[PDB]
């Protein structure tokens, strides 16, 4: 008769199975309910709320030329905010889709037991998945604890899923401003974000496009460069649900059979990688759902409460060019390559020894795609948490560091143009270069670039103490 | 019989006159003499010598296809050198190209005398020019005084000389290292320079055929605008001479009588503003002919003796964005835009207050394109010494000057990234901004950018008292 | 356990739903059975006996890089045929996709009893239409008679089927030639076919991509011009199944949308203007299932039996220059552009008056896409069998329909260069031309150009006198 | 003070000696002058009165973009009427550019005489040449015999001539239609001659530019094949003069070194080939100065005075592929490639045995370049006249002119349409194919393709009885 669509993280109308199914009885029209104050601390950063209001006023111009108008509404308790949407329009059903963080998933659970005490159908939907995650079990049927021990599975499943055409029209018979996404002093300053960014479910299709036909065939050979663009930057786009995933999946696997077709192995073999990374997006989504503070692991470590320390690594004045040019980069665009992510988080906890805590609250705040699921699954890689995740004894050696992912130098010269006449053989270690080199160039460590904040001998041997002290302060 | 073409500054093939008068009769052989102690203090600075080394490289495997093979000779004395070079080939002539600058016209008037001693006949040729500076006269029969009174008349001078073609064949019927171009600490930091930059007399030609078919069509209203490449970047190729300079006028001559017969007013506009440039390089020429220290209106100015300002400067650490941007590109890539040099040369005498000759003899050593002739007439014609040049009274205002040459601030961007979400009503001037602008960006003054190391009204007044004070001791 | 995939006309693999069935249990192998001789009258034609035979190669090497063989059988009965397969590969499943034209209803009724005589389970899929034909009725459950009645509910039909991905990989455990498919004459005139087009379902994806990226924009404008490239050239890849149009119905509908959302709303008339050209591919399978000799409305029809007309009509010779030049490109390419074969065959049943049943077996024999139930439509439309269909009482004006089809005379100066020094004027019917212009240019009729072997006034009236006595003829 | 720059085939601005000289002093005003009545029986053609048309009126409108209007005047005797037009004008020099055929010598010779009894200054200019034909000799200063005798002189001539660039501006201080140039039932087919060409000086240019960049390349293993565009189209150019030579030349050889330093040994042995076939257009101009009755070795010949067979010759209605499908593309676009035009002619001589003064005058009808020097040195090169020319007693077999041509038989399937599935070993030679291979496709010699007028066994030996009877009546 009356249907909700409730638009939460959704923001497409090609393959959505809430919008597809109400257009097929009655009348429709969607809704967004704006309200952080359920999300507690993860409250949504300041570039996230820059993208939402960006892509809702994109999905609220294309749902007009589908013939209808999106209604807004601004609480602090959502629950009591759909219910009085109800009682105005006197609609009947709410259809939403899934959502698999551990906030979302006891607050989905209430609204349900909210809305039959007023006799409202209440219909979910998958919209961000291939599988659920109580579909892919082990031999017993219990779930699974390791990725490629996961991932074999989704592979052999015995069923994929479909991608819903779009309706051909909907009917209303018709709001809060909710702009409340942004403060008037950082407004200008995150405009300046479209630069290098457009929201919008109309350009995550001509990103997709543009992946398929230029660099996804050299994505084996060039996914680990940080020079050039060799990813796809679809990741907003996938956190925000204005690309399908299932989309992706069909597009992929219709390119490997052509590739096949031409012998083309290597064109082949990019197209097995790229769907691999989909599937750590799976995976994330997988833990999550079966084991819902987070880093317990290090919780008697010894952390340096040192906020000067703090500041001048998110300016990016630390002395060490790849974490310098990881974190000039993050703060102009939004974005990082994800072995620069290692990169700039590894420094941050094995290195300065700051509590992770605090590197996770300034990447919630400044970066495009921050997913909680992801960032939990990215920082338990790093810190040893994860079973096939990285050691923790180890520290990583800037100059091999460098020559994997910035073998020319080209991405430290775009970021750090002091260092634009510096070779290439020390460029990523500068305090290692003899005084003749350094000068050769117009380079003086201190004055026009910066001295390194801690030696790295230092903190090899600051960590070896401060690893042995939690081991005897967890057997206690 | 056996001739001699001593390659100075024309290092090409086609339209070289002195190397086409030799093919004629009999046997070529080609010769570079390297002698940088006759021109004292105009020493080849360290980017020139690294150019010189990579196109006379480019020039001697083109003379090779021809048929022969460059013969290099390092004196103290470069007089004493081709006579030695004489006795050892047999040769009975000496060709080569005239130059015009104040120390190889006296240079080139003692080896006419040095050499009929011997008896050997010297011919010299024009190479450079496109008329000679003695036919270009007012109506009395004396030399012009402003640049508009003096192309007014070459571009109605009665006549117009011509392009030659490259011989077909050269022979010979047959040398020191010279290679002491370059430093062997200096030498990996120079290599770097060829990321932007390609020399050799080939490249000169494919940089004006992507000029005359790309953006020569929109330069009467980009040729001012810093952001994109808006102008031919032809200088360096047309200080070593290879492009010819009546090549380029007769190809922008062709381009016009074309556009003309479209109708397209704008395109034939820009035709000819860009050889009014052209012409700048003419006057250069015919002024330094005429009036051959240098600023000698500014010799009882008191200037700021002050070392570490003069660090600051080329370091590019002042704290204005546009100043700042222009010596990091200038350190990076050995040129700038001609309004920049303008902006960060105007910086240097009327804020700073260092000497002018502190900041040529800079401008001597980082520049591809350090020109004796061109170098004179822009620093003339921002301190005021030439009739139609800036005021010397005048200081310019940031934001203005910004919003001319850098409208939307993306050439401060590229250069110093740290401003990149600074908005850009405030990125020319960031003093000048409120204290919760710059804190909605990353911006610090004193920590991660720097502050202005003197204020804007601190030197104007400085400058009102230094000019007041040079009035009464030239008076006296 | 073990399955035949029985290939008929369905030749791909991508959206084959009993290869993709097939292909879940256990072990597959393909089956081509060439059996000409069940079809009677409906034995394939000469060229199109060249496309299977290369698109067989085509699909047995795609089957190979999936790991299996394709197993070719010629018999005299195929029902015969299999079951002789089964008895030697120890199969128990035969899986293939249906077909709706009436030979192979009843043949494929019959295999199915012919083969639980020996326990075989026989599956059959849909691999062809959007619909079947038994789910598209009217209000009280009957069959359409009208297209547009039929068209506007299969748009409406509260479903749609989708697109399945193909398998991952084939097991065997593991033939005749039956290259009788090309006498050894005829051999090396049927290989310059290949000038033009290109067999395999590869190619009929590449064809997919270029039509939606090129012209499918321009369509609701171009698709009646005979001049250019205008259609998609897709009908021999949909007759032998090498692309799937539930694929070209998703890829359509998507361009629509996007479209829709730039407001370009020429280009969205165009995506609903070629869907309806697949629309009349789904309802000649529709009517063929319904109502199942064919032109039994001309029975009484007197028709003029003269074999020399037939050949002067074949080879292009009548004095009529559209017809004439879709003679010529019918036999030197294979295919027709739609409004071309309306031309050359109401000429052939309207002014020559020979029976339509000649007509018929010779595009049979000469074209690429002979479909048996698209030719029937067609020939029931110039006819006036269909009742919104051609009037029989009309001639068509040749200066008309030149100006309709072909307005500036290029397609006739293509196919006829003896005309093409003729003004467009006249270029459709020159024995209207004045004397001075046939010899203005190098025409005499009669000698290098035709006179028209019938008139129109006198086709004209022997047509009514025709038409007049089958009238009379069929009431007694 | 004023001069008349009298244009006759040199319709350009730039490179116009005549056009540049007069813009020098003082007043221009530009005169044509049409008086087809001097040239005799070589009054201009229908198709090259077609051209003038179309490129007078172009030329117009840029001598009015650069301030003048050009004045047209019909007479029947030409030197009468530019001395009318000086007593009109009040003039006092005329300029205009040489011509070397041997109808214009003696008319140039006499308007020389005829104006200095008025006092006119007459100046006459080198506009079409390279070198002046009095200037290339042999070691005693006598002209030349043969091509490369005379082609290995020019390129070692001690000098070469410049390109002048077009003027500035024009002064006047201000005639017939003369549009007599078309009859008005010719008119309309005439004017899709535009199909294929476009006359100009603008559009001279643009060719030039677009095979020097797309296929001087490939032009030494391209320059024989009929099939594709292989040549520069450039003759119709040349002939009116719209198009420098020296122009060509220049950029020719600056093409050429580029690629001699790349070590494109290929496309510099282009270059090399593509400046001979310039060379021939100089030396037509040679012997037609030196050796200006014209094939007088052919005049006791015995020719076949027949009628119809000229009739069907120019119809293409022969029977041979290659001259049938060469005039048809003569009729249809004015223009032939070189080797088809050795092929109809030698056809037209060797086998027909018609008059050579009859197909000559109907190439001089239906040519667009047809040039009075360049036709001459053709029919004497394909009848013996010239040393290094054709034999007379041969005949060429039309199987391996084919293959030389043609070797895919793409050209006669173009223009042929007929015999586009006619297999390649046999599509040049119909009559010896076997009667299952002609009926394979749909070919009836004597239907539907002629039969050969004249069997190839009948004209050899009729030739060699019409050649031995020439040889004895020239001995009497
Ligand atoms: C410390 C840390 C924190 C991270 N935080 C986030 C976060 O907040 N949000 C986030 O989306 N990703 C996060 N990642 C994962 C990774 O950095 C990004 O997903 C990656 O940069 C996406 O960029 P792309 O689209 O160009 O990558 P592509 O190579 O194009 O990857 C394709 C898509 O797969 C997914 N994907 C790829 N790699 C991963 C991965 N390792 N884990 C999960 N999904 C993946 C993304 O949706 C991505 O768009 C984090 C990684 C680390 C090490
Ligand atoms: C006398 C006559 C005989 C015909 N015989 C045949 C035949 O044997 N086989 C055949 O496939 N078509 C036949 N047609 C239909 C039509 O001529 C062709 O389908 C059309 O030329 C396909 O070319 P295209 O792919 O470029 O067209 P498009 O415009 O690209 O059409 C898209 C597709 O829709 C289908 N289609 C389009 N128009 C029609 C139509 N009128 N009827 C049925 N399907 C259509 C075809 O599969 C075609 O590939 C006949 C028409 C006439 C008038």
């Amino acid at each position: 008769k009356k249907t909700i669509v409730w638009f939460r993280r959704d923001l497409r109308i090609e393959d959505n199975p809430a919008l597809a199914a109400a257009a097929h009885e009655g009348s429709v029209f969607p809704v967004f309910i704006w309200c952080p104050e359920e999300e507690g601390q993860f409250y949504p950063g300041r570039a996230s709320r820059w993208w939402m209001k960006q892509s809702l006023a994109h999905l609220s111009q294309s749902l007009k030329a589908l013939g209808s108008d999106l209604t807004l509404i601004k609480t602090h308790n959502t629950i009591s905010a759909i219910l009085d949407c109800i009682r105005v329009t006197g609609a009947t059903k709410v259809v939403f889709n899934h959502l698999y963080d551990p906030v979302s998933l006891v607050r989905d659970h209430t609204v349900k037991e909210k809305l039959v005490e007023r006799g409202i159908s209440v219909q979910s939907y998958n919209g961000d998945l291939l599988y659920e995650p109580w579909e892919i079990y082990c031999e017993k049927g219990k779930p699974f604890t390791s990725f490629n021990s996961y991932w074999k599975k989704c592979l052999d499943m015995s069923i994929e899923s479909v991608m819903l055409p779009p309706p051909w029209r909907l009917m209303p018979i018709t709001s809060i401003e909710e702009l409340g996404l942004e403060n008037e002093a950082e407004k200008p300053s995150n405009a300046l974000l479209t630069r290098a960014w457009s929201p919008g479910w109309s350009n995550a299709d001509k990103l997709l496009n543009e992946f398929i036909e230029k660099q996804l065939i050299d994505y084996a050979k060039n996914s680990k460069k940080v020079v050039g663009n060799s990813t796809s930057l679809l990741s907003p786009y996938l956190h925000f649900g204005e690309i399908s995933v299932r989309h992706v999946f069909q597009c992929a696997r219709m390119k490997q059979i052509i590739w096949a077709r031409d012998k083309n192995s290597e064109g082949e073999e990019s197209a097995d990688l790229f769907l691999r990374g989909i599937g750590l997006r799976e995976y994330s989504r997988y833990i999550c759902f079966n084991f819902p503070s987070l880093l317990s692991h290090l919780r008697f470590f010894p952390w340096d409460a040192d906020v000067d320390k703090f500041k001048a690594w998110r300016q990016g004045r630390t002395g060490y060019p790849l974490v310098d040019a990881g974190m000039r980069e993050l703060w102009a665009t939004g974005w990082m390559h994800n072995r620069i992510r290692v990169i700039v988080s590894s420094f941050a906890v094995k290195f300065l020894l700051l509590p992770a805590k605090w590197g996770m609250k300034y990447f919630w705040d400044t970066l495009l795609d921050a997913d909680l699921e992801c960032d939990i699954l990215g920082w338990q890689y790093i810190s040893g948490s994860i079973p096939d995740g990285h050691e923790l004894d180890r520290l990583d050696n800037p100059a091999l560091q460098g020559a994997k992912y910035d073998p020319e130098g080209e991405y430290i010269r775009q970021w750090l143009p002091e260092l634009a006449r510096l070779p290439t053989e020390w460029i990523h270690h500068p305090w290692d270069a003899p005084l003749t080199v350094l000068k050769a160039s117009g380079v003086e460590l201190g004055t026009n670039y910066a001295k390194p904040i801690v030696d790295i001998d230092t903190a090899r041997e600051l960590l070896a103490k401060a690893i042995s002290r939690t081991r005897e302060a967890q057997i206690m």
